[PDB]
């Protein structure tokens, strides 16, 4: 009778899983999985075999460390060739109905049938209220007798149909069932407080090929995007700027990197590898910063520039940064020195993943959470 939830994010740098279980309302991690690979490039499969193979090797490593044999698994969707609309629909009764949660699925199935955009598919279908016979609005509508009509004002979030076929298709090609899929702009609601969720909130995700920008108000997500600018962007400006290889870029952005210029050390001092020469270049961690900065801050103003285009200037709720790249010492300080609401960094509370990277995977399990408990 044991429940499991298992969620997968096929991250363009990682893949990451995680096994959760159910645990003080709210959720306990016993198994992780993550595997860096080459397979994916900008949030999507650039080499299936490769993908698939890393995919499976994560679901290998989650299995072992959680003692689950995982067969049935949610699976995240990035925020790419992604829409967010609003959309309603009414479902009739001829007799006194007591609603339940075959009643709000059938409703809020209604709103994908809706959908006539050949080229995109409906994954997401969230309920903002519920009104019971055209005047009675309800959060939650189960147990009480509908005479009419049960009708639900709903969130949609549709995405480009190769995307979600191929993905799927590869998590499945591992010897597992992909129950659901969730995307991440419904996902990062649920690293929000009420609060931040009520005022008016920005999640930045920065990982390694793509950055996400999801905006949250009345408690509802509003609308989202993604920007091809992220950690990979950062090294390669390191890359390029000490004259070293990607992969020495990489390891000297993990050790020394940090993202605030006034605020990096001087004295604290480091060794390179030269491409064109045999011969090696030392640096400090402000000299590293400078590149550094520079790239963080032309994230932020592409954030700006996204948040602008979507009319959503006003953030009352703040600023919360994670993913991978949120790792980086200054991030905070340089978006506070670019904004006037609070910033803060987001990392997932649970033992085993308290890092940043892993916000997607576990806010995934929420969501199938959150579905179970609403289809009751
Ligand atoms: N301590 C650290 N300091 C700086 N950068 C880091 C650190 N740890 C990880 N990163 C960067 O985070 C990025 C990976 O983050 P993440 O796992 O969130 O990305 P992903 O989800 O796999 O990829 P994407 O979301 O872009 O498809 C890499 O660019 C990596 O260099
Ligand atoms: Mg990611």
């Amino acid at each position: 009778e044991e429940h499991y939830y298992v969620s997968i994010d096929i991250g363009s740098s990682s893949v990451k899983t995680i096994v959760g279980e159910k645990f003080h309302n709210g959720i306990n991690v016993i198994g992780t999985g993550q595997t860096y690979t080459s397979g994916i490039k900008n949030g999507l499969i650039d080499d299936f075999d490769i993908a698939r193979q890393a995919i499976k090797d994560t679901i290998k490593k989650a299995s072992i460390a959680s003692g689950v044999d995982i067969k049935e698994v949610f699976l995240k969707l990035p925020i790419i060739g992604t829409e967010v609309y609003d959309e309603s629909n009414e479902i009739d009764f001829y007799e006194d109905t007591e609603i339940n949660g075959s009643h709000i699925e059938k409703v809020l199935e209604g709103i994908r049938e809706k959908n006539d955009v050949q080229e995109t598919e409906v994954i997401n279908v969230f309920p903002i209220r519920f009104i019971v016979d055209k005047e009675n609005e309800v959060s939650d509508p189960k147990e009480l007798i509908a005479r009419h009509s049960l009708k639900v004002e709903a969130g949609v979030i549709a995405i480009q149909k190769s995307i979600l076929i191929n993905m799927i298709k590869c998590v499945e090609a591992c010897g597992v069932d992909v129950l659901d899929v969730y995307s991440d702009a419904y996902n990062y609601g649920s690293i929000l407080t009420a609060t931040e969720k009520e005022l008016g909130a920005c999640v930045i995700d920065i990982g390694e090929d793509v950055t996400q920008v999801a905006f949250y108000e009345r408690g509802e997500l509003v609308d989202a995007d993604s920007i091809e600018m992220a950690g990979r962007d950062i090294t390669d400006d390191i890359a390029q700027g000490l004259n070293t290889s990607y992969e020495t870029a990489e390891k000297v952005k993990h050790q020394y990197g940090h993202a605030f210029y006034d605020s990096a050390s001087d004295q604290d001092i480091f060794t390179v590898e030269q491409v064109d020469s045999d011969e090696t270049v030392q640096y400090t961690q402000k000299d590293l910063s400078d590149f550094i900065e520079a790239r963080v801050e032309e994230i932020f103003f592409e954030v700006f520039d996204v948040l602008q285009d979507l009319g959503l200037t006003k953030v009352n709720g703040g600023f919360i940064v994670t993913g991978g790249s949120a790792n980086l010492l200054g991030v905070k300080e340089l978006l506070s020195d670019m904004v006037s609401e609070k910033v803060r960094i987001h990392t997932p509370s649970q033992m085993g993943i308290r890092k940043p990277e892993f916000s997607s995977a576990i806010s995934t399990i929420s969501s199938s959470i959150a579905f179970d408990e609403l289809l009751d």
